[PDB]
């Protein structure tokens, strides 16, 4: 839960919290407000910016509701309230909903669905007649009298962007948008870019990318999209990209990448996509995510909310705080408080403070708490400085051919990294991120010596359950190791590898040995044929590579033969459930290999000849003993 030093408000009350409405002759009525929902928070030009659907009667999507904004120049000390966006007054359930948001200078952009008299839900429409998307401008103004700081922020009339809006995609028939919701982005050419969710006659649901070039006069549809079945699309940009996030009810989430501004989306296999998911189980409503990039500690890294879902369908309850620089992914925390039922949410980084906003909701009846997240940042900043450290310290090892070094070790998409530090059921990646599980084993310097049943070490990949961190190792891997043999095995014994999930004790790619002294380095499901040879007490380096669905095995810098063979037949992704380092198994055969294991490094993507002779002739430099 939230972590100690942190503290929170509910900022927008349930049936408490008065927003001005304004009536039809044009006086205001302080009115209280049963439900707030879809947060953003954000900060334009020193002033924090929350904004909410006031939902005035009821939870429900299809009810009465306008789009509220407090804001404050004491950051979060005092706030002043407004109605930054009316709905159109054309029945009992009009509504302006689903804020998604820009900020550029001292300008706020908002993207909103308003919809006049429909009851049911906008992806079930019979077409787009009930429905306009509406952009609206603030304008944030500041200014000091009497040492004190005031600011205002005026709102512009809404703008209908249907007639943008064409009335197909690549023969598809478009029916209505909306923003993906929260805060979204400009790029770094200064691009407007918002991320949108489309449905089509038929109700399926895709996503796009709606970006201005011109500061908001006019918009344009790029031409990229999403499978069908994501929703609520959240983007960032990273190194020269476009990432988007998004929602997917009854499934693993999936995450684009475009470098040429939403014209071409491809699934980010190699890093994000499928790693966030609904609920434990996979197949549930999925819940709106924020997904903002920011810098901490020099480092720029994304941040990512959202809940665990263990309740299921809409509770939402245990909200998570994920911190990635697009190779390790950290969980920071629980940030909402015990088993309490979280939801939509936002995170903002300012001034070197990090605060969330997010729903809660007791028996539909939702606030908005306002999150200094103390402790949280505290951790994110530990963790930083750790991978920074170790990355800077592996990068100025001089790798022998000293000014006058080989190339550097490899840190580009290093992920995990498992050496000195371990105790007894726990061996600690470096990173931070996922722990290996040990059985058997006795410490050594930079690694374990195993011995007896299940001697060995579980490094998890679809183990790892819900949250899914090396999920790119089905697409992409390099995993790495140092190796003696202790004792020869009564026939063949396992040393290193990537287990598959189901039946059977089926392989990926990985390495054994054999009574004879030869490596039997396994490609997929063909025959473990033998090949080589080693002695026993002796350091091997252990390599294994797979990209394009093709694997290969080095021993000290060479590949084994069969080296290069397919690995995985089909467009199938695999579904690795973990790295086995020596022989572990809870279950079957009693393995017990005997193998001392040192340095095992983890990549998300096939090392080259280079890379892999630079690790081979370190290895002793990279040890954390
Ligand atoms: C989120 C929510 O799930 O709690 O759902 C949205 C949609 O119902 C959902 O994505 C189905 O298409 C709501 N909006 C609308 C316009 O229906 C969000 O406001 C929110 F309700």
């Amino acid at each position: 839960s939230l972590a100690p030093g942190s503290s929170r408000v509910e900022l927008f009350k349930r049936k408490n919290s008065t927003v001005p409405f304004e009536e039809s002759n044009g006086t205001i009525r302080e009115r209280v407000v049963h439900s707030f929902r879809i947060p953003t928070i954000v900060n334009v030009d020193g002033v924090m910016v929350a904004i909410a659907d006031a939902r005035y009667e009821t939870s429900f999507d299809n009810s009465f509701i306008e789009t509220a904004v407090k804001y404050s120049v004491d950051d979060g000390a005092t706030w002043n309230t407004q109605i930054a966006i009316k709905n159109s007054r054309a029945s009992s359930v009009s509504r302006v909903m689903d804020a998604t948001v820009i900020v550029k200078g001292n300008k706020l952009y908002i993207l909103v669905g308003s919809f006049n008299k429909t009851r049911n839900s906008w992806t079930q429409h019979r077409d787009g007649s009930d429905w306009e998307p509406l952009l609206v401008v603030g304008e944030v103004t500041k200014s000091a009298a009497n040492g004190k700081t005031t600011a205002t922020i005026s709102w512009g009339k809404p703008v209908s962007l249907k007639p943008l809006f064409p009335a197909e995609f690549d023969g598809i028939l478009t029916k209505e948008f909306i923003g993906g919701v929260g805060a979204a982005i400009v790029a770094s050419n200064g691009n407007l870019v918002y991320p949108v969710q489309i449905a089509d006659m038929g109700g399926r649901v895709f996503t796009k990318i709606m970006y201005s070039e011109d500061d908001g006069n006019t918009w344009k549809f790029a031409e990229g999209r999403s499978k069908f079945g994501c929703s609520e699309p959240a983007v960032l940009e990273w190194e020269g990209k476009l990432i988007i996030n998004n929602r997917v009810d009854g499934n693993r989430r999936l995450v684009y990448e475009s470098s040429d501004m939403g014209k071409t989306w491809v699934e980010a296999l190699g890093t994000l996509s499928h790693v966030w998911t609904n609920s434990p189980t996979s197949n549930q409503q999925d819940c709106q995510s924020s997904f903002v990039a920011v810098t901490i500690e020099g480092k720029r890294v994304m941040l990512f909310t959202h809940p665990l879902n263990l309740k299921g369908r809409w509770m939402r309850d245990r909200l998570h705080l994920w911190m990635t620089d697009n190779q390790r992914i950290f969980d920071v925390g629980q940030i909402s408080i015990g088993d309490e039922n979280s939801g939509y949410s936002s995170v903002l980084y300012k001034d070197d403070k990090l605060y969330s906003l997010h729903e809660i909701n007791t028996n539909d009846v939702y606030s908005l708490v306002f999150v200094r997240l103390i402790g949280e940042l505290q951790l994110m900043k530990s963790v930083v400085r750790t991978w920074k450290e170790e990355d800077n310290h592996l990068a100025s090892i001089c790798t022998p051919v000293k000014g006058g070094c080989g190339a550097a070790v490899p840190t580009a998409g290093l992920v995990g990294f498992l050496s000195h530090s371990a105790n007894g059921s726990v061996w600690e990646d470096v990173y931070r991120c996922v722990d290996a599980n040990v059985a058997n084993a006795e410490r050594v310097p930079n690694g374990l010596k195993f011995n007896g049943v299940g001697g060995g070490a579980v490094w998890p990949v679809a183990r790892q359950g819900q949250t899914r961190r090396y999920q790119f190792a089905n697409y992409r891997f390099t995993l790495v190791a140092t190796v003696t043999i202790d004792e020869l095995p009564k026939g063949t014994s396992p040393l290193l590898g990537a287990g598959l999930e189901g039946p059977g004790d089926a392989k990926l790619l990985g390495l054994s040995y054999d009574k004879n002294r030869q490596w039997r380095p396994l490609y997929g499901a063909a025959p473990a044929s033998p090949t080589g040879s080693w002695e026993l007490h002796k350091k091997y380096h252990v390599v294994l590579t797979m990209a394009d669905r093709q694997g290969s095995v080095y021993v000290d810098g060479q590949p084994l033969a069969g080296s290069g063979n397919t690995v995985v037949r089909g467009a199938t992704l695999p579904d690795i459930s973990h790295f086995y380092i020596g022989g572990p198994r809870s279950k079957g055969a009693p393995t017990d290999s005997r193998v001392t294991v040192t340095n095992v490094v983890l990549y998300n993507r096939r090392l080259n000849s280079s890379e892999i002779r630079t690790l081979f002739l370190s290895q002793d430099m990279i040890g954390t003993d």
